């Protein structure tokens, strides 16, 4: 629409497209900071609009705020929360590092949209005032890490932990199916003494079960809310009641533990339960990356490979499957490895009472989440519950491999057993090969004494 | 539109929506790497159909191609080229780490978009082939990683480049400007031997040109292509001239000194010229941190900080005025030092013919070079060119450090000097009083002797 | 020289040496840099088979003359008499074997000796058979890394990271009436008290703790048993958990064996995330001496609102200029943790299979981020933190020279009416009470007893 | 010991050493962790000293008795004569302040005693007024952090380069006939030469080394001159250019005055620039060192395509297993210097105005990378490289087993019938001639003339 609206703010007045719903300050910012292409999550335009929705029944609650004004904000809250004017917040995340300019866009965003829900228009006539009635009680510098934490730990909680216990699964099910398959073990890459394929992959099962604990426990720390330290975290300008009241409206209404920051300096100033969180992250990202190599390597073949498994053909040279769900998880598994330097030297550089290095802290940090939760549960519905073991593969390695000479020991003696070994090596020969060249025993004897089963 | 259209593949019919122009591989993918948000950025989506403009023009002179099919897929290359398709590349970065996915999403939409040109009909029974026809002469394999190199190096030279150059233009006028404003100089924090402002300024101006040098190095690598390289490098299946002469091609339609890769076998294995290109963003990224860090504490106050400079203020506590610009640079040069560890990770995990992290490197090289680019633009136009030196604080704090008792010491010797200067510091006094309460000097001689333009 | 000699035959061993062949032909292969096994980690693998010994003799498999003279040669390397014993390069063999074998050569010759035997090929007691009875590299090198890292935190990290908590607990407990001006985005704001704002690194302090505690469990998890591949092939059933509980009888820790023994030789997970507690550390310590010098910047064109004691000498001629040099060692020893986090990172991720062969490197950058950083606290701590005084007067000097505080008079004005004096005061370079009595909005009187910045 | 004295008083100190007061009084503030400063470091901050000296004695500024005995007791470190003499821990005052007082205390008093003086407070030769002369540690660390880097880049890490790529260069060479089967996506692909393959090696090597020679002009650039905060106050206006020449001379490396003394003093861009080509090399090197280790992988149950050679001992039982330790050897330090050049960022990022205080924490990365990437070339060079060997049969029993040869079928059968018989090799487990031969499609004699894989 070429047709404007005239708002205005401290600074005058500007033109905004008729048919949006933002404000003067908005707009000055979407001119002031035209760089790249990122803007603010889903997940945390939706956390600032439950904050708002908290602090507006709060406000009520408190009578600071007109049921009425309160009711219309909590409604228009509710819209943004359903999806319904996603196309209304167009800054960048690269604006005011407190978050300055996102929180009013969604104070004009839900002021000028109150305001229609009360019978009246949007523009400099509007009903509902975005500073005056929605940031009521609020301040950018705690609205901001408020809904940093709200997003942060939903999206842990919701997306990424379900994710993580259902490929844990998965692989614990195979783990258990492949339990009696014995297959070749490899150290520094080298042929090793033989383990169970089911083994191998309880490696990988317990790997996920201790990193579900590791990010159990950093929530803790995510759960605790900024909101009531207003400016510099002393709480000028609030109900005494209020930053304990707000905490338990979020926490009813998202069900999630929140709790008001016993120490609203700390959480003012650093972003720590981020860089914290994070550090789990990272964690789990080497612990997937290690995983989707042995994947990856031991189905590369088919004929000049490994090829102990086959993993699920998911797209349209005959046997070449290209292990693609593998390589989307590891490139991700890179990425979530420099967000959390992004993300540690943002939250390194706080400054006196407040950080302001947070859009970049929390464009990081989700996208992180996202591509954790989503990666594993394309991995663990592309690939991993159709992982399949190629017993005609894995035995002829096992059977042509050197390592299974320790079974003769007991046997003819270790100096016979390593005269096989050294013989086989050195004429490329097989095991039973060698030991029968030699006379040291009868085949009969060999297929009786050498049982990898009891490895 | 919710009438589709089917469209099929090795792997059989896939249900493709009736207005998209992509095909049944397109789809597939769609349904299978559904991960996070991030897709293929504009810069990579124009420089994958400028290489296939340059191989279909070049299959033509090779006589591989028919005139008319070829000047079809010429044609359908520009529109995309024009803006007119965007929305027709919906696939994530997280795909095949080839980049295969993305190849065959740009063989699809030209091979229906040039049946339609040849007056046919988009779907399975389209006059241009994908494969045979668009695909004619390359592999995925060198495909990408020419796309890569082409997006890069346009970006540096038409984006980044332009913009850092004018940074410098106006540091240096701002130099030049205040060259005669003396100011106490900082080491560790702490007072120091004072410089004009204009020097300090200097400093800035000489950092970007060195960045432009480091910059310009490493241009000459990323202008090398690895197109006519094919699956493993060799050129198997092409025809003799066909590197030389693509390559001749893309330099002529884009201007810039493109070259075929000497060794494509390093082209196709790495990602070096990637790597290394972005060490000197990253250098970058650290020169604008430090000026940027510079600006926002010169300008820190307007009565409890620094104040020796004011900058424009861009948007609406009266002399509060926040740093914003300032902000945004410094985020987003953290976010160029996270990118270079995620690309350094996929830089250094290629397995033999080749490396299969590029989805990834290109996403966070472009990123970065966006950042950079925009950043600077912003930064220079909404407060370099406005940076303003308050000169009334600026000899306050002259006058009032004891840094300047240097100038006494040929007057009246060193011990006098520094008896003064401990005088002073010990009672909380400025060197002129310290001076005269001893009774070393006359007000007329101090005034005479301690001139801070002889620095 | 000596003549030692190994499957590859014989070789030259300085005579006053106890290492023998093996560690000799490594001293010749891996000539890289200068980094070496740390004290931490070779005490680590000394304990280690100090109680390897132990359990083989109670299980029958070593005789209790050679167990002892083992245990004494290794509590022999605990008190420091062979330091000089161990010359290999951290960039060796990625599981450690080379110091594994150093560990066993020093161990065997100086148990001959110990047994009124001699060193070298002519000693009693044998390196691989016995000093390394019931062991591998892949499961001892790991569980030596385990036992520095949980040793490092519990003995030298945590104390140092209380202590430091204590004394900036005393310090805004003392300063919790001086009321002095806030900063963001390095702008005036409003007030806060020093206490206030100290007190907020101490609760980033206190929750970092917590975060390294939350750590302990996955460290103390020991791969002793798994043997070669983590089958625990070639060892007695009770052999991993009573090692385990020998382990932690002489640390004094809580060592256990790990429930997963595939988990324990594939990966570096434990270290990769407890190193992750400890990068979240550095940037919390990093913001803290930032404050702290930022806040004592001067001495007179900075914000000089706190005074450090000054420990290096200065010029005569220049009194006043005191660098914040402990906050500066600070701040460079926290970029290097986090330098060492991305090279552990990129180590934890590059496991193949049933080994992960980049442990040398991760447990070299593990250990020292917990050396600088235990230093590092105590350091900051006593040479800098215990002596942190407010400058009362520039504080003061600060505060009422602040247009922050017009916002006091709105209670008692209308907002325009006390802007507008604040406009005044800004636009003349006049203060708040100039300006106001200039404007004759109020008396000083009435003025000072409404913009009472003890009440926030 | 013996008393020493500053401005801050005396201070006893171990009377067998040459350093003074000012370090001794360092040694007790800054006890943080183990490292130090290297000996590149050490020479160059001497030599450093050595020019200053000439130059201040050229200037008539020092006399010719005390500037040839400082000469000489500078070219004493060079020698290796006091390595013992310097303590001071890496993690000190950020500018590298003590580690100027250390060189100049030491020096100083060594070049009293070359004068028939006395080391301590009786010495003839001043540490401050005569050993720091013209000088300043703002602008003296900076420039002793240059010389040592650009000679180590000049002196050990290019000819390491060089060499490694010669090396690779001959085996490629030696190769250039062997057919292989190619590898994309770890999966069996279309077949290259191992020569051609190794030729990528070397083109990356060869890459980097025009990368690293990009990065030395600005490493050449001087601070020397610019004194306190870059105004070059209390200095000749020949100072600059004089030492910057002299310097030349003596090292024989390019070295210049620095254009713009702010930016190398506020800055450590050109280290960070620098180091930018390092994490290059860091990360091309661990993509060739992971080929060399996947293709030697076996001997039975891996890939298996080469040899390298056993430097290790193995066990007797278990012949053929031999680990690629020089390879993970190499995987672990480049590892390494991805994390140290994080570090060095965050620290080049860190400058505040006049100077930047992040100084010995990014030369310690800085020259430690040098001598990891150094030390690592040369070992893999020497105790891999040199001894890698194709096993021809197992590179042969692959390409004749995989079905990726089928193509060249199609030009003498249409497409469908050629992939006819792959799809049957693929189904049945038979080889592509095996199939071809028993679907009927041709003969063996025809069969092996279409077939040329020599032909690609």
């Amino acid at each position: 629409m070429n047709t404007v609206r005239s708002e205005k703010d401290s600074m005058g007045a500007i033109d905004v497209p008729a048919d949006k719903l933002w404000g003067a300050q908005t707009q000055r910012s979407l001119e002031h900071f035209r760089i790249s292409t990122e803007k603010m999550p889903t997940s945390l335009i939706h956390a600032l609009a439950l904050t708002k929705r908290a602090a507006a029944k709060v406000n009520e609650d408190l009578g600071l705020l007109s049921e009425e004004k309160a009711s219309a904000i909590r409604q228009a809250a509710d819209e943004v929360l359903a999806g319904q004017h996603d196309d209304e917040f167009p800054l960048a995340i690269w604006q005011t590092g407190s978050g300055t300019q996102s929180n009013m866009n969604m104070n004009e965003v839900l002021a000028n949209r109150a305001s229609e829900l009360l019978g009246g228009v949007r523009g400099m006539e509007r009903k509902v005032n975005p500073n005056d009635d929605v940031n009521k009680s609020q301040s950018s510098n705690d609205v901001f890490p408020t809904a940093m934490h709200v997003a942060a730990l939903l999206a842990l909680r919701k997306q990424l932990i379900p994710q993580l216990k259902t490929l844990t699964q998965t692989l614990n099910e195979k783990s258990r199916a492949f339990a009696d398959i014995v297959k070749i073990g490899r150290t520094h890459l080298q042929d090793a003494t033989p383990l169970t394929l089911g083994q191998e992959i309880s490696g990988w099962v317990a790997m996920l079960e201790h990193n579900l604990k590791h990010i159990e426990y950093s929530l803790p720390h995510v759960a605790e809310l900024a909101l009531g330290g207003t400016a510099v975290g002393t709480g000028l300008n609030t109900h005494p009641e209020y930053a304990r009241r707000v905490a338990d409206e979020l926490a009813v209404i998202t069900c999630a533990p929140f709790v008001t920051a016993p120490n609203k300096f700390e959480a003012l100033a650093t972003c720590d339960a981020l860089v914290q969180a994070h550090g789990a992250l990272k964690g789990l990202a080497a612990s997937l990356m290690k995983i989707a190599n042995d994947v990856r390597w031991l189905a590369s073949g088919p004929r000049c490979g490994i090829g102990e498994i086959s993993i699920p053909e998911n797209e349209p040279m005959p046997g070449k499957v290209n292990p693609t769900q593998c390589e989307a998880l590891t490139m991700l598994c890179c990425q979530v490895m420099g967000n959390d330097v992004a993300i540690n030297m943002g939250g390194a550089s706080g400054n006196f009472e407040l950080n302001v290095f947070r859009p970049m802290v929390i464009h990081n940090f989700l996208q992180s989440v996202r591509l954790l939760a989503d990666g594993m549960e394309s991995f663990n519905k592309h690939c991993a519950v159709g992982i399949e073991p190629n017993r005609e593969r894995i035995n002829q390695l096992l059977n042509e491999s050197l390592m299974l000479v320790t079974a003769l020991n007991t046997h003819i003696g270790y100096d016979k057993a390593a005269e096989i070994a050294k013989k086989a090596h050195k004429e490329g020969l097989t095991l039973k090969a060698a030991a029968l060249a030699l006379g040291y025993l009868s085949e009969a004897e060999f297929d009786s004494w050498v049982r990898p089963e009891q490895m």
